[PDB]
């Protein structure tokens, strides 16, 4: 288990993979990954994020964000008081170590900065939005909470769940989510 990807090629593999289990495709085996539906679920998408780095030989960070935070898709808004998505180290061309968040549910089109990333949780043509906090985890982490208390979901049992309620839905409703509490570890 490698906690550096190798170079951007292999990044972009990584990318690719992940986008290909995204919900709407005809490449995603089950459960995909619910990236069309922002309104909640981010974890369990995130947690699924880092399953595949995982087959792949790699792990990763996750980075949580904590605020009044506001997100578009282009033609709804939600808003969150948390959000996370994986934090990825890779070596780029001269052998130096570089971070991207991975995080299609914002950025279809591939890994970005984690500033660009927190600044899109904070969009303004959703009304007002800041970030109180932000901290890195290790990828095993699920969720953190603003004291930094950890949970996990070790066997994927939650997240896979999730995302499975989660499967049909797509925009910014229903919202609230539907229940997920029935869904174990
Ligand atoms: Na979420």
């Amino acid at each position: 288990l490698a906690s550096v990807i190798p170079d951007v090629a292999t990044l972009n593999s990584l990318f690719n993979q992940i986008k290909n289990e995204s919900c709407g495709t005809s490449t995603a085996s089950s459960p995909c990954i619910t990236f069309r539906y922002p309104v909640d679920g981010c974890y369990a998408r995130a947690h699924k994020m880092r399953q595949i780095l995982m087959n792949n030989g790699y792990d990763c960070e996750k980075q949580f964000v904590y605020g009044n935070l506001k997100a578009s898709t282009g033609t709804c808004c939600v808003a969150w008081s948390y959000h996370v998505a994986i934090l990825v180290s890779y070596k780029n061309a001269s052998g130096v170590t570089e971070k991207r968040i991975i995080d299609p549910s914002l950025f279809s089109s591939g890994p970005v900065t984690d500033t660009a990333w927190r600044n899109a949780c904070v969009n303004t043509s959703c009304g007002s939005a800041s970030v109180s906090s932000y901290a890195n985890t290790a990828g095993n982490v699920y969720y953190r909470s603003p004291s930094n208390s950890y949970l996990y979901d070790n066997n994927l049992i939650n997240t896979n769940c999730v995302l499975t309620k989660f499967s049909l839905l797509s925009g910014c409703s229903p919202s609230p989510a539907p229940d997920v509490s029935s869904c174990g570890f």
